[PDB]
């Protein structure tokens, strides 16, 4: 019960880390709203939490529109009576190929998908957290664009990167009102958003530990940030990416 | 004569860092392509380049737009003969203000003028560069989201901050086709853009230096990085910030 | 029991942060080995910790001598059968003042408890660990000289950093076999290191220091400790090579 | 005449970037004095200095000796009336290996030699600096140790990190005196401490490292030395507390 009591927003999901951070996040006594775009993940999703003995509730969307981040804390706060803590998960690879072949709508929906989500999410999610007083945020964001660039993911990259910048000026606005706002940095973990999904040698080769990562230990990163572990941990960027910053 | 026969694109040219890179660089030798929404101001600073005996071309335009920004290298090629260099520094505190006050419209506008501005300009500059065998682009990021936040800046931080993973992936994707990419990161400048423009006082102590650059110190620094001494640079993000990020 | 079945080495187990994260740790289920100079604090300590009925086990001495350095891992291995992990703790402010004031002597004594400490420790720990099948080595490093400078702190400075250095070079020294190697880099922190706290200080000073810090209070020792364990813990097996900030937003503040 | 009018010191003058920074720096306008172990590569060096039409004064001692760095800048402050820079360069990989097999003796001297040097220099750097009413120091870090590790070279990379910390506690002790304090970090250099390059190494080393920065190629000397060049200029006025990569992307090749 390392979340006991809390009440928690899960995005993005319907698959690899959100999934399994809301079904971590579940086990250990929080209260889950999830989202993503796929209704019949997420019914499989909060099957599969229901009968573990948690409770959780979802609302399908985009979570680049505004309404739906309105009505997801609307949600949390109907269902559970208030929200402690969100884990803004969503984002996907959006549109890759060199440079100067993309094309601008396609940097808007990816900019749109991994980074106005999390201004949005933020926009709906601070009011209900300062309510009960605090305490946090946390997004996902990625070493790509922070310690490494690769070939063909440049809006990826700057939409990733963005949201450091956005997590360092949450952490100090929102500080003094008691609510943290971290971002985590997984490395290659083990599901279709990773280029492996002989890739997968070469994948595994750009981790310290040799590698992939299970979904399940990038949960567990985001269930300490969403912890009272991490009461002193604010405007961070965590990397849980079994040393592939540090490696060449 | 530090640039002697490169040719520049400078954006966000009709004051500050801009200007004065453009001034600066025209001085040393390069042949300077200039841009800015105001017209007003680019004649002024083209006149001015005019009779210190070096030449410049400008075009009036937003920088959010994608015809400006492949109509500015065009002319680069009409006018000069093809492109050496952008100094990429058009950008705009934008809509400032309490997280949860802000709106949506205002949060795309900022990362359309200081963002999406940057992937237009590669889109279309790279190829040129590319041309000519290589060598350079510079964005003007910020401080402000790499090292430091501040209360009701979110938008303009996670802005600056996406530029930092724009240049990891373009130093990565363009590296072995010499051309370099970095990020110039100023501190407080005395220009319009800077909340001093009793904040004077508050503002120069936040710098090591205990004041603020002129203009023409950031200038010096995007030279650099536009420079042949810059050559085994690519990937970085230079401070030239009088220490502010060291600063507490 | 949150590291139930670990055997933990901690330094400067003797006050602040090494005591808070020896005892937490013991309480959450791990056999501990503990260290610091202050035989009498240490023997305090384990009391307390068996007592509560944990097991802890101690040995006095300097953390920049070699001989102890083994010691250590001989006790744990002895007493407890192996070694998981390491909480790399102990550090002092060493000589403070302006550069052209400090001795040499007193910087390569500041860099040897910080520094020389960090890599004696590692050179012992490492092939216990790895006879485990993997574990941890956690140092604590600081948000000074990683993302801020003071006036007069230069050999701290100077030693914190490199801790960063000997991290990333060590988690991919050890990564394939299954040692993880983390730097802890705490913002201000309510004991005796804490510039607030010394013989000494400015009324004004406390206040200074609060408001470094993004959440504008100092943290308890028992935040800091969390973070250790959060580190040392099953939780963390894809984070390795990282200096993790559990500074308050001290780093992102101005 | 990029550096007309400076009085520099540089150190690990004998080859490499340092050599090649000397050489810059003089022919670019700066009076240099310049420091190595190697008597006799200074003296060839001071030789084609003075032989351009430059002006050179040479030094050799042990850069991690305190007497040196003091007459060092007795020697710049006596022959050229002052003190504007320092490239403090100097540096050697030290002694390499598996962190279990090192000795603590190799570690202090890895350390003595790549960061006590620089905590020396400073401390007598900084007076005459000062009084000419300001200046800057680079010191050169590397990337190893910031943004990569090596299997190794841990004392390696803990002392090149450990200048880091050193440059920030710097730029704030001495900005408001108007010195600025940066440290430089190449990427792989063409000099006899390239991986590649040692007695040694096998083919394939020099295709590897090649392939770890993103322009795909070791840099010439001169290209790290134009970087130490930008940070002594009054192009660098409101550059300190920074670590500039001059890496070819290294940092960020995957
Ligand atoms: N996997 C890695 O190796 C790796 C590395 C670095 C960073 N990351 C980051 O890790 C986070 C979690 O992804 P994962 O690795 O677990 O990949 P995943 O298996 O694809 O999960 C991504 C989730 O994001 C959601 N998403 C995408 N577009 C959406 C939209 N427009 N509206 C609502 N949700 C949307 C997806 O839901 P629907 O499709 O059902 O909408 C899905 O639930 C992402 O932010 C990713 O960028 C992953
Ligand atoms: N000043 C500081 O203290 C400081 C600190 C950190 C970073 N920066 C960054 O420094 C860079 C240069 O700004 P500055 O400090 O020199 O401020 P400035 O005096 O306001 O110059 C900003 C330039 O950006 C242009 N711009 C804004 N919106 C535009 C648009 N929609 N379309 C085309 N151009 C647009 C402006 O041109 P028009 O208005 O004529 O279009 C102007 O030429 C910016 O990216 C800024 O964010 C400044
Ligand atoms: N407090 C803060 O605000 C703050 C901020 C950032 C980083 N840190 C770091 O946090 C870590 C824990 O310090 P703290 O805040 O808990 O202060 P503390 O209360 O003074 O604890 C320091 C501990 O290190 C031990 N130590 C010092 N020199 C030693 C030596 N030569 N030989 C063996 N042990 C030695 C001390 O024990 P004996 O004297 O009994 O040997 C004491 O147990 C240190 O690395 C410190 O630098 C503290
Ligand atoms: N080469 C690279 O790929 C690379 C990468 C990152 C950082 N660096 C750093 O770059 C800086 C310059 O090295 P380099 O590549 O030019 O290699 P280098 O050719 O070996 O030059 C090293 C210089 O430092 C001097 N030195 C070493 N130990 C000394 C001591 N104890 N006392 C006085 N001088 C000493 C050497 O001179 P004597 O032997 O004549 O004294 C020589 O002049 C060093 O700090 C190195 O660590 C190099």
């Amino acid at each position: 019960s390392r979340l006991e009591g809390k009440i928690a927003i899960v995005t993005g999901a319907s698959s690899g880390i959100g999934r399994a951070a809301a079904l971590l996040f579940a086990r250990e006594g929080a209260k889950v709203v999830v989202t993503a775009r796929n209704g019949n993940a997420l019914a499989e999703l909060t099957d599969e939490i229901a009968g573990g003995g948690g409770e959780a509730a979802a609302l399908a969307g985009d979570v680049g529109d505004e309404a739906l981040h309105e009505a997801l804390v609307e949600l949390a706060v109907r269902r559970f009576g208030g929200l402690d803590t969100a884990f803004n998960n969503a984002g996907a690879l959006g549109a890759m190929g060199e440079i100067s072949s993309l094309s601008v709508e396609g940097w808007r929906e990816t900019l749109d998908t991994n980074l106005t989500s999390a201004f949005l999410a933020a926009k709906y999610q601070v009011p209900a957290i300062a309510a009960l007083g605090g305490g946090s945020l946390t997004f996902t964001s990625s070493f790509v664009g922070h310690t490494a660039g690769f070939a063909g993911v440049a809006p990826y990259a700057a939409s990733k990167a963005g949201l450091i910048g956005l997590v360092q000026a949450l952490a100090v606005e929102l500080g003094a009102r008691g609510i943290r706002v971290n971002a985590l940095l997984p490395g290659g973990t083990d599901t279709p958003a990773n280029f492996a999904n002989e890739t997968r040698g070469f994948v595994e080769g750009l981790h310290a530990l040799k590698r992939i990562a299970r979904p399940e230990e990038i949960a567990e990163a985001a269930l300490y940030l969403a912890s009272d572990g991490a009461s002193f941990v604010t405007g961070a960027a965590l990397l849980a990416d079994g040393g592939a910053s540090v490696t060449k």
